Order: C-alpha cells, then sequence, then structure tokens
C-alpha cells in the first residue's frame, strides 16, 4: 500500500526547529508571549514571511520587514523591545543551532532501503546572509539521502496551499493513499489528510517513529547501528591525471578542505574506501581516493620496474604537482600502507600527515636480502608464490568472482590460509568453486571489483611484489632517518598476515607515532569495521592534520 | 652551441639565500664573525650538513647537530651564545624569508621558450619541520617551469662533488660545452668549469643576466612584460561528473583552497581560462574550469530546452552536490557571466561570491517579450540569426579554423560587425576565407578549439540562445529580489556587443557591487588582457571571498 514517505525539514528532519526560537526568544527576553510569532505571521498569505517562503524576496531583504512587524506588534501590545534586540542575531543563532535529527534521518534511510521513494518538502527561504554556508552544508548533507527535495522558495508555492501537495504527488508519481507525510505543523498536514494521505503529527521523535513503524509495517526504532554511507560509483566526480606519457592515475574526489589521499592495497580499488569517502568529506576534508597504478581506471603498463616503490612514489608526487597540491594527508592500507610510509620518508615536505591501516613500518635490514627476510616467515609464503610472472596471474584471473569472494572474507568466515601456498600449488587449490558471499560485501559490490579487474587483470597488481631487491636497495638509503611528521598506525586484531605485533618497534623510527587498534577485525579493515575506521581516522585528522 | 641552462636555487632562483642568514644572524646578534658558518660547515664532507644535503638525515634530525656544532665553535672562540638562541627559529625565518627571484625565473622561462633545456640543480634537504609546507609551495611553483629539478638529497650526491655534474650531464643528454650553469658559490662552479661548461658566478642578478645574455645571444634583460603562465591541456587534472543520466560535465581542476568555478562564454571552452587557472591556483584557490554544457568534453544533448537557464543552473548545483561542495565562487564571461548572475539570484546559499566579465546583470522586463527587447538593439541582431535551428550551425561548422580565427580578434584587428547579420545572410559573409591569426592566439591554440568543436559542433552552444522566452519567464520570478552576496562586475572598454554602459544601472539590483574596468580590451577578455584580468580577480577574491 504505502510506497512513499515525505518529511518536513524544520522540527522533523532537523532540530531544534526555528519557530522554537521565536518562542524561546520571547521567554529569554521576557516579551509578551506570542509577540514574535505575531510579527513572523503578520499579513498572512500576503505578508513578508510568505513572500520569503515563496522565493519572492531573499532572507536578507526579509530581515528588516520582520523588524518592522516586531516594532508594530510591540506598539499595539503597548511594550518596548530591549536595546540591542536583533532579528539577524536571533535567526543566525537559531539556524546554526539546528542539527540533523539523526533517528529521523535513519528511519527515512531505512524506508528508502526497503523500497520507499523519499522526499523532503519544506517551506524555506533563499539564504543570502553572510553565514549562509552553514545551512548550505546541512541541506547538502541531508538531501543526498532522498529521492526529492522540494523547496517552497524554488517552486513558488508553500504549505498549506493545496497546489504544493498536488505538485508533491506529481513529483512522486504516486497517489495520495500510497504516501505518508510527517510534519510538526498540524495546519500543514490537513491538506495532505484531505487528499487521503497518511499523516503523522511530529512532536517527540520516538512517538512519531512509533506511528511510522505501525503504519508502514517496517522496523524503524531500536534497530541495529546502520553502516556508514557508501558511494555509488556513477555519482562520484572521477578525476584523471597523466603523470608521464604512458601513465595516467584515476581517482574519485569528494569534499572540501585539507587534501586527503587514500591509497588502497592488493588486489583492491578506490572503491575499497567507499565507507570512508563520504564520512571524511563530511568531516571537513577533500578526499582523493586513488586507483593505484596497475588497477581499475589507472594505467597498468606490463613492466615489473614500473611498480618499484621509488617509481610509484615519484609518480604520486607528480600527481600532487599536476593537481597544484603542495601537500596531502596520505592514508594507506596494505600495499598502499607500505607506500605512504615511503612517501613520509622520501617526501616529508609533500606529506601533511601519514596514516597506515594494518601495514607496519619496518626498516629494510641492510644485512639480509629481502628474499631471505620473506622466507623467515611462513605467513609470507604467498609472496614467493607471486614472484614468477604469469603463475599467480593465471590463477587469479581464471574466475574473477571466485577470486574476490575467496579473498574478501571476515575473520570468522573461512579466510584462505597463506600457508604453504607454493607447496600447495596455488592460493585457491583448497577453496570452493563457488564460495559463499561474505557478510562484508553484496553480490553487486563483488561484481564492481570483477568489472574493474577485467580491464587490466592481475599483472600490474602482482608486479608490486616483484621489486623486492630494488625496493630494499632504495629503502636502505633511508636507514639514517626518522619519521617526525604526524603519523598514525592502526592495527587490526585478526589480520593474520599483517599482525599487530609486527608493528611493535615502530616507535624507534617514529617516536611521536599515534595508534588506534581495531578488535575483531581481519585484513579488509575498511569494509570489516567501517564505523570504527571512520571514527579513528576523523579523530586523528582533526587533532593532527588540521 | 649552448643548448641548456642550469640554475641553482639558493641565491640564484630564490632570494635572500640561506647562508645569508648565517651572516646576518652573526651581525644582528653581535657574535664572532663567521662563527655560524663554521658550525654549519663543521666536519666538511662527513659533517652533519653534508649528511643532510645527501638525504641521510632529515632537517629535523640535523637541527640539534647544528646546535651542538654552534656550542663547540663558541667554546673554541671563547664566547657565549645569547639566551634564547635558536637554530630552528633562525632557519624557519630564513626559509620563509626566501622568495622567487622573479627576473631570474623570467630569464629561465625565456631561454626555455627559445628552445633551451632548463634545470634546477640544488643542494637541499628533506624538510620535515612543522612549517615545511612553505618550502613545498615554493618548490612547486618554481619547478613546473623547468625540464628537470635535481635535488642533492634525492640523488644522494652534492655540489661540488664531481659525480653530481656527471649525473647532471647525463640527465640533460648534453655535452658540457652546450651547457651554462649559474651558481652564487664559486667552489660549486669550478667542477662545471673543469668539464668546460660556461659558468656564471651570480652576485647581483642584473650582472649575471648580463653575462647570460652575452653568452647565449638571447635578450633576457629589459625585455617586455611576459604573459601569465598558460595551461597545457595534457598536463591538467581532468574531472568528470554525471549530473543526470544523459549529462556529464567535464572540468579541469588545479589548486587548493576556496573553490572557484570558472564559466566560459559562447563559443568557447575551459581553455579560454588558460591564463587565469595557474594564477588563481597560485593565489590560494581551488580552480574548477568548466566545459559548460554543450561544449568540449561535457555532454551536448540536441534538445533546445536542455539549455534554458533554469536547467543549466540546476545542473551546476548538482555538479557542486556530487563533488561535495557546499559553495563555490562563480566567475563567468559572456553567456557564462549571464549564468553566474542567475546562480546568485536563485542559489545564493551555494554561491560564496559572484563575478562577471563583460556581461551585465539586467533584470527581465516583465512588460516586453525578450524578442522585442532583442530587436530594440541593432548590435544584438546576431541573436536573431541564431534562432533558426541549423542555419548558424551550418555556417559555424563549415570551416572550424576560419570560424575561430574570425571570432577571436583583438579590438584593433578587424572584428566582425554584428551588424545586420540576418540581412547579410550570415556572420562571415563579409570575412576572408583565410583570416590572419590574431596576436591574441597561436595557430596551436586555434587548433585546440577546432579539435574541441569537432566532438559536438555548434548545436548545443547555439541552443543557449534559443530559450529567450523560457528564460524570461524564469527570470521574472526573481524581480523582487536583490543580489546581496559579494559581487564583482568587470567591464571591457571595447567590447562593442557587451558595452560597459549597459552595466550602468546594476547598483539598483546589486547595491554593494564592486567593479573593475579594463581599457583597450575587446570581447575576449581573458586572452585579450590576461594580466589585468588576473590582477582584478585575485584582488577581489582576496578581499571578498576569503
Ligand atoms: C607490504 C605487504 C605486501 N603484501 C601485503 N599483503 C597482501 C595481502 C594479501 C591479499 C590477498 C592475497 C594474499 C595476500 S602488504
Ligand atoms: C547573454 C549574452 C548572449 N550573447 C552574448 N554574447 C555572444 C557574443 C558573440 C560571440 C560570437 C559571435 C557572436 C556573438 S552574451
Ligand atoms: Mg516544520
Ligand atoms: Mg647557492
Amino acid at each position: 500500500t504505502l510506497r512513499a514517505a515525505v518529511f518536513d525539514l524544520d522540527g522533523v528532519l532537523a532540530l531544534p526547529a526555528v519557530f522554537g526560537v521565536l518562542g524561546r526568544t520571547e521567554e529569554a527576553l521576557a516579551l509578551p508571549r506570542g509577540l514574535l510569532n505575531d510579527a513572523f505571521q503578520k499579513g498572512g498569505p500576503e505578508g513578508a514571511t510568505t513572500r520569503l517562503m515563496k522565493g519572492e524576496i531573499t532572507l536578507s531583504q526579509w530581515i528588516p520587514l520582520m523588524e518592522e512587524n516586531c516594532r508594530k506588534c510591540s506598539e499595539t501590545a503597548k511594550v518596548c523591545l530591549p536595546k540591542n534586540f536583533s532579528i539577524k542575531e536571533i535567526f543566525d543563532k537559531a539556524i546554526s543551532a539546528r542539527k540533523i535529527n539523526r533517528p529521523m534521518l535513519q528511519a527515512a534511510l531505512m524506508l528508502r532501503k526497503k523500497g520507499f521513494t523519499t522526499a523532503i518538502l519544506t517551506n524555506t527561504w533563499l539564504d543570502d546572509r553572510a553565514e549562509r554556508d552553514g545551512l548550505a552544508q546541512l541541506m547538502c548533507e541531508l538531501k543526498m539521502h532522498f529521492d526529492f527535495l522540494i523547496e517552497s522558495c524554488q517552486v513558488g508555492m508553500v504549505k498549506p496551499e493545496p497546489q504544493i501537495y498536488k505538485f508533491l504527488l506529481d513529483t512522486l508519481k504516486a497517489s495520495p493513499s500510497e504516501v505518508v507525510f510527517l510534519d510538526d505543523i498540524g495546519a500543514n498536514l490537513k491538506p495532505a489528510r484531505d487528499l487521503g494521505m497518511v499523516t503523522i503529527l511530529v512532536q517527540d521523535t520516538d512517538t512519531a517513529l512509533k506511528e511510522l513503524e505501525k503504519v508502514t509495517g517496517i522496523q524503524l526504532l531500536n534497530t541495529p547501528a546502520p553502516l556508514p554511507t557508501s558511494c555509488n560509483p556513477s555519482d562520484m566526480s572521477h578525476g584523471y591525471v597523466t603523470v608521464k606519457p604512458r601513465v595516467r592515475l584515476h581517482f574519485v574526489e569528494l569534499g572540501s578542505g585539507p587534501a586527503v589521499c587514500l591509497c588502497h592495497g592488493f588486489p583492491e580499488s578506490w572503491y575499497s574506501w567507499r565507507y570512508q569517502i563520504p564520512a571524511l568529506a563530511q568531516a571537513g576534508y577533500r578526499v582523493l581516493a586513488m586507483d593505484m597504478k596497475g588497477y581499475g581506471e589507472s594505467s597498468a603498463p606490463p613492466e615489473i620496474e614500473e611498480y618499484c616503490m621509488e617509481v610509484l612514489c615519484k609518480e604520486m608526487v607528480t600527481f600532487l604537482d599536476k593537481l597544484g597540491l603542495s601537500q596531502a594527508v596520505f592514508i594507506g592500507h596494505d600495499w598502499g600502507g607500505m607506500l605512504v610510509w615511503y612517501m613520509a620518508l622520501f617526501y616529508p615536505e609533500r606529506v601533511r600527515a601519514v596514516a597506515s591501516l594494518n601495514t607496519p613500518f619496518i626498516p629494510a635490514n641492510p644485512n639480509m636480502s629481502p628474499l631471505e627476510s620473506i622466507k623467515a616467515n611462513p605467513v609470507f609464503d604467498y609472496q614467493l608464490y607471486f614472484q614468477e610472472p604469469g603463475v599467480a596471474e593465471a590463477e587469479l584471473e581464471q574466475n574473477l568472482s571466485r577470486t574476490f569472494k575467496s579473498l574478501f572474507r571476515a575473520s570468522d568466515e573461512s579466510v584462505l590460509s597463506m600457508h604453504k601456498v607454493c607447496e600447495a600449488g596455488g592460493l585457491f587449490v583448497n577453496s570452493p568453486e563457488e564460495p559463499s558471499l561474505s557478510r562484508m560485501v553484496t553480490e553487486e559490490e563483488i561484481q564492481f571489483y570483477v568489472q574493474q579487474f577485467k580491464k587490466s587483470g592481475f599483472r600490474g597488481p602482482l608486479n608490486w611484489y616483484r621489486n623486492m631487491e630494488r625496493n630494499w636497495k632504495w629503502a636502505c638509503k633511508s636507514l639514517g632517518r626518522k619519521i617526525l611528521i604526524p603519523a598514525l598506525m592502526v592495527t587490526a586484531e585478526k589480520d593474520f598476515v599483517l599482525v599487530p605485533q609486527m608493528s611493535q618497534h615502530m616507535e624507534d623510527w617514529i617516536p611521536h607515532l599515534k595508534r588506534g587498534h581495531i578488535e575483531d577485525c581481519g585484513h579488509w579493515t575498511q569494509m570489516d569495521k567501517p564505523t570504527e575506521v571512520n571514527q579513528i581516522l576523523i579523530k586523528w585528522l582533526d587533532s593532527d592534520a588540521r
């Protein structure tokens, strides 16, 4: 029956509402009760406020008309307004006070997840105040979650006029009995009710969601903690920079503020950051989520030495040069983690701060060839498997879906053993033809990786492992240095390859190192525990990169 | 003979040099002359400074070693260092004092313009100080102008060691007698001279350029004012955002800081901003230079109504939404100028500030259909010529090179008359088959426009002119508003279509409007007078958008 849900902004999706400042201002200032509301509503359908709400005039032009209405109301109530009484002041403060009502947004999100069309229908204004950006940010953050935002001042109609409900219906392509409409103003619900819409009068949020749950039959209250917002690839800004004649890097870009470059691991994608990209943008940063060289829409030349760390890092510096960025924050996971540590040691002037998920910083041992070093740790045997060009490419390319479904697994889900892979003859020799789907991913998300990896396959990616000696010689150049820029290491309890204890000496090289640690988290940290990753990264960004 | 030129950084491309702070610090503080230089050079080839310069240790690790050397030197000279004597302090201050030496950079640029390979060869350090960004910015700004930057600390070798000169030669693919090398340190020139390079010992800049002019035979001093830096399309970051199913917008992006969206006119390109993009990025902004809808790499659907202002503006808001930008500064020229005024009137919450080149803001007349309004001004007759779909497309597409060479002309160069175009039968009916090249453009730059316009031709572009009635009805909705966000109008003396006097009433609608005016400037403002445009935009950005 019900197929659509419509939410007001003031007092429904955002709180405290702004007439709640008309009320509170009267109280705080000991003015005649309702005086500010009288001024606000003066002249009714043709008074200043309606002209505002219909987009006839801007907020800045309205402010002095409200001033005049206040003067008139207080003359007629035979009172004075206090010295320094300021309408601009009151509204600036009310409008910045007003925050997203998180439980109501989460109900709308959930109803949209079960197939509802959702909309915001609000009486609002053209905001040209000096501080208008605050409201622009709120509306951006809210509206991306809905099918439609209908604003009185853009459509030239206002609640409770009946035409705006007809316009709503026509936008929804729904009939009234398929629609629930929530508002904190009863006079605003009446015309929706007249048309036979389900309406809910919102006072406290919980009771409104109780009514909303009853009428839609979906669970909205007491529901588990939802995942952070993810990214839809076709809604992102896609960027492309040529770093040298045969090599272009692709990235996705979202947000404003200090540049934050995310560097994914093997065998992954920009999309491995999908849960971090919207949260970090929301947190005040300019995210650049790379396809690393070898992957996705970035170039993948065939030659092994195109993937040594020296070359990869120089190219990442060029990438900053061509975008006109003097620095970025570098945040890496897995191979990308190893890369950002080398960015910090070789190009500290270009790195505002550095963070790694899982990958520890371990200085090259100048007394042991990296082959031997690798051979001293049974868990790294898969790295020898990767050496011989073509062997791992053929196994990994043979069935892409099976490849990603086998790799991308939570720590409780039959993770592959990295155990005597060479001896066994391959990574999947002991895994099923058709693995089950991890709880971490959807079938759609697996097919995104499959489709990315059909462009270049696994050659470029595997080549990252094929420069052990060359990277060892380059790293030995840095053995006298310390990392003294702001630095964060995030360990994962159940990553059984990049174990938390392998990071234990990092303070000898990075004395002011900060740490986070995520429990019950396997190797695929960003999608295993996206919520915790986001909280640990934002907290460290705000204190150390800002 | 000479084919390459090599410049030192300290004391050659940037001034004051930093040993000049060792000297000045001794004087300011009344220490024994040369004491700070002794500390700095202590231990020679194996002392702390050389290890710094070779990339063995970072600047932050070196600071306390220099401290120790200072202590040792002052013990042996039987003196005390003052209380609060700080090496970090001295160097922070020296390194921010140091600016690009503009005449030396302009000589290097000019030699590169006449075919020299240019390089910077410098002894420098890995900079991990809290304030390292300042130096990162300087190096970015300088290095983009050269073929090679060779840094002692990246290559592990230092002037005056002879191996760094062999490495230089091998980088240049030149023999020593084809190379001139400039340095302010004589001991550094000696090995270049030993190999038979032309060397110049730089004390004052003018005398060094005098020597440089004599030896290369090119004029470097007293030369006219050069153009601002332009953009090479294949060195830019290219971005792409889908704003709706059939419509993607392309833009080029350079810089960090407040977002500044540049909107070009008819029939132009992002590339029309090529002189502004590097200067505005350099000035502290994040430039987004659009292909407007209809042009270049943006989508060009065929339908007329896809190009009405309402649709164009809504799409530009979506473009900000998808990039996660709550606002941008909008700067428009020509049609793009008209568009940004409507962004300011319909979406002031999304526009941080608005500026137009040439295009005035004129409110719709609700008592006169826009056809009649257009017919009341002989100079607008070309707009009627554009109405009939296919007529202007066939003339403009018929020979693209002739099209752009005829349009893009300085005010002194036989500009087309916009005079009775319909009567005449077309825009070019009275222009040559092969126009000469304007002084404003190169033949290469014309062929960039030609190549852009081969993708979609002139249909989409012309469609901007084909929604007169629809835009008039939308504009009438805004007749009660004023523009009260920060706003700049820039008039061009000799634009004979968008005349400066057509802007004369703008203050009635935009009471706090700021202005600039460019004399002896025709219609193609950004390439006619790029230097003046840049100065007027940066000055207004820094005061009003920041
Ligand atoms: C610097 C270190 C190099 N190898 C790393 N982990 C790869 C994890 C992995 C993923 C998938 C299959 C096998 C292994 S990061
Ligand atoms: C809003 C105004 C609409 N027409 C404008 N100028 C087009 C200039 C022009 C360029 C090339 C040929 C003819 C004319 S801006
Ligand atoms: Mg409300
Ligand atoms: Mg020097």
